[PDB]
């Protein structure tokens, strides 16, 4: 399943009592994987049974991107215990399966 984070509440409450797998995606659609991998991760979303896909850009939100400083392209992270433990900031689809399928 794919989610759309419009309000910080959807993100905050997700890191609090969020035991399941909480995935985040920070990409301002510059040019490259950020747009080429969109279908990949978005497509894999229909593969998992309990994977929270949090989509975030920059201006569209301005809340998360503000606090959660981005240092990649794109920038994906995995939250299991309300704390970034298994992050994945690079560029590779397969990295989502072995990642999501792990924390799942």
């Amino acid at each position: 399943m794919v989610t759309q984070l419009k309000s910080a509440s959807e993100y905050d409450s997700a890191l609090a009592s969020g035991d399941k797998l909480v995935v985040v995606d920070f990409f301002a659609t510059w040019c490259g994987p950020c747009k080429m991998i969109a279908p990949m991760i978005e497509k894999f979303a229909e593969q998992y049974s309990d994977a929270a896909f949090y989509k975030l850009d920059v201006d569209e939100v301005s809340d998360v991107a503000q606090k959660a400083e981005v240092s990649s392209m794109p920038t994906l992270i995995f939250y299991k215990g309300g704390k970034e433990v298994t992050r994945v900031v690079g560029a590779n689809p397969a990295a989502i399966k072995q990642a999501i399928a792990s924390n799942v």
